[PDB]
């Protein structure tokens, strides 16, 4: 989308709502596959709710975009190569826009809580320029409101930390599992993330030994937030389990979890909503509490998609 210029990034939408445009400050990538980041402090200190996102992407060059909420962006600059990092503190993903997989809207009545005393103070935008003098102001327009939402969006991130993929190894599974101990959450979307060695990624809710699919996807396909086939509640006592299937074929050395292309990642982002009075905005699982449970994981978790 065009650079904003004189009107600025804040557009009043009504007395209690406004649109905040988070855009690259006229950048001009010089290499293929460049990742740029920029941040914006929220204009209001009090709590607000993010209830909608509208992509403003230059269809030709922009491969994908991600928007995070955090309190300490990696750089205080105008923009930077994200290899410097997205946030120093924990970055809370709010939205993903991938070129060949249009995003799905948030369910009405659902909003992410930001600002205030405990919410994110900054938005951090990451734009991935794939195919490239002209300045690009691609980004996202966020719809914010002061009106408390009845349902609060949050994120349950399942991620491996210890995976080691031996060179040439045929199959390597990275399993993650935690017991859920909060009020109930309803999963409505999910996103998988792996680098080049990932074949398939699947997440499940396990209740009384029974496995319910949350999402299963080939991480090589656009890493968008895809809608869940059917809303899945997860309640106190349930166990969340995820498995990423990797291969070492093609590598001459071992691959471990890390930030570079030569490293791997096994991440499953589970986006959910919770009743406002019970809601917590984020949870993470980097452990594998029920290792043997995977002896009963659906076969689909190992068959590519
Ligand atoms: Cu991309
Ligand atoms: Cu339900
Ligand atoms: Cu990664």
């Amino acid at each position: 989308n065009e650079c904003l210029g004189t009107i600025g990034p804040v557009t009043p939408l009504d007395a209690s709502d406004f649109a905040l445009d988070i855009r690259m400050p006229g950048v001009t990538p010089k290499e293929s596959d460049t990742y740029f980041c920029m941040s914006m402090r929220l204009p209001v200190d009090e709590e607000a709710f993010v209830i909608d996102f509208k992509p403003r992407a230059s269809m030709d060059t922009v491969h994908h975009m991600l928007l995070f909420g955090c309190n300490m962006p990696s750089s205080t600059g105008s923009y930077w190569f994200c290899d410097e990092g997205t946030c120093t503190d924990k970055a809370n993903i709010l939205y993903a826009w991938a070129r060949n997989a249009p995003p799905t809207r948030l369910p009405k009545g659902v909003g992410f809580r930001v600002g205030g005393e405990t919410g994110s103070k900054y938005f951090v935008l990451q734009v991935h320029y794939g195919d490239i003098n002209h300045k690009d102001c691609s980004g996202v327009s966020v719809h914010l409101t002061r009106v408390p939402q009845p349902l609060i969006a949050g994120m349950y991130l399942m991620m491996s930390v210890d995976t080691v993929i031996p060179p040439g190894e045929k199959v390597v599974n990275a399993d993650i599992s935690c017991q859920y101990k909060m009020y109930p959450m309803h999963v409505f979307a999910y996103r998988v993330h792996t680098h080049h060695l990932g074949k398939v990624v699947s997440g499940y809710r396990v209740r009384n030994g029974q496995w319910t699919l949350i999402g299963r996807q080939n991480p090589q396909l656009p890493q968008a937030f895809y809608p869940v086939e059917h809303p899945v509640d997860v309640t106190f006592g349930d166990i969340l389990a995820a498995r990423c299937v990797f291969t070492g074929e093609g590598r001459t050395e071992a691959t471990h979890i890390g930030g570079t292309s030569s490293d791997e990642m096994c991440n499953l982002y589970i986006m959910y909503y919770m009743e406002a009075k019970y809601a917590l905005s984020f949870m993470t699982c980097t452990k594998n509490v029920a290792p043997d449970m995977f002896r009963t994981i659906p076969a689909e978790a190992n068959i590519p998609i």
